[PDB]
């Protein structure tokens, strides 16, 4: 309705603005600033992830999910399972459960992990980063490859029926069988995050948000993000894919902000979006977002 004005202004904004990559240093500092410093001393408990028992189901002692939008676990299967995994629901554009930040599974809590895709009805996994990347290992296998045997976490088998290849991310079609039940899970796995640089990862990226819209246009079940601690990477995509949900809706609001939806979504997962060049990249693809639609308004006038 209003939004080829909102969005234009939008658009003026930024093709008029120095935006220097020392604007974007200090911009950040600043959101990381603001959204953790100034709070009571009890602001954002986060009690339950700091139980003796869970202490040793968080990959980073520091990295724990707030106790009121923590993903609560009440499929239970062994006599050992708590309702605790480091994740939390992050609001979308319909629901309040359209996205699930957590961090990598341990391999302590790969049966937490799956207990959670179930639990939810979860569809859509998005693994922003390959199992071993520069140097390091971001989390337990709890996928399978064709032709693998299948994989077994508590009552939970696991294997691939198939994979695709695509130029930046794979996409793996997994069947996971519970109680005699058997549910297909599509996990999209990027596998070609550039290494410091912005500019040539925003069309991939968006191919990846496009791509995972086909499979779920609405907020109906959680999509399930994460790389490794569950903040970072995880941040950029649950910000983009939230920004063209509202684009796509026709909703952006006036003076809509990236500095204001990170913090809006670093109230519900801490350390969303963890460095400078990750916000870089959310500014970036929210602006190329924001030119794309205004091809699709300016395509469908009449």
């Amino acid at each position: 309705m209003d939004q080829r004005e909102i969005l234009q202004k939008f658009l003026d904004e930024a093709q008029s603005k120095k935006i220097t990559k020392e604007e974007f240093a200090n911009e950040f500092l600043k959101l990381k600033r603001q959204s953790t410093k100034y709070k009571a001393d009890k602001t954002y408990p986060t009690t339950v992830a700091e139980k003796p028992k869970n202490i040793k189901k968080n990959r980073y002692k520091d990295i724990l999910p707030y106790d009121y939008s923590r993903v609560e676990l009440s499929l239970i299967t062994s006599d050992e399972d708590s309702s605790y995994i480091n994740a939390n629901f992050i609001k979308g554009v319909y629901g309040p459960k359209a996205y699930i930040a957590t961090q990598g599974p341990l391999s302590t809590t790969l049966l937490d992990f799956w207990r959670m895709i179930w639990e939810y009805s979860v569809l859509i996994i998005v693994m922003a980063c390959m199992e071993y990347e520069m140097g390091k290992k971001k989390c337990e296998r709890y996928w399978a490859e064709p032709g693998e045997m299948q994989l077994e976490f508590g009552p939970f088998s696991v294997s691939c029926e198939a994979e695709k290849r695509k130029s930046d991310y794979i996409i793996r079609t997994l069947k996971v069988k519970f109680n005699s039940e058997t549910r297909t899970i599509y996990q999209f796995h990027y596998k070609n995050w550039p290494d410091h640089d912005v500019p040539s990862s925003i069309d991939p990226i968006l191919e990846l948000i496009w791509d995972v819209r086909c499979y779920q246009e609405d907020d109906s079940v959680p999509i399930c993000i994460h790389c490794s601690a569950g903040c970072g990477r995880t941040g950029v995509i649950c910000a983009i894919d939230y920004t063209w949900m509202l684009l796509k809706d026709g909703i952006i609001p006036e003076n809509f902000s990236v500095f204001s939806l990170i913090r809006e979504m670093r109230t519900q997962r801490p350390s969303l979006v963890q460095t400078q060049e990750q916000y870089e990249l959310v500014y970036n693809a929210v602006l190329e977002l924001f030119k794309r639609q205004m091809d699709v308004i300016r395509d469908k006038h009449s």
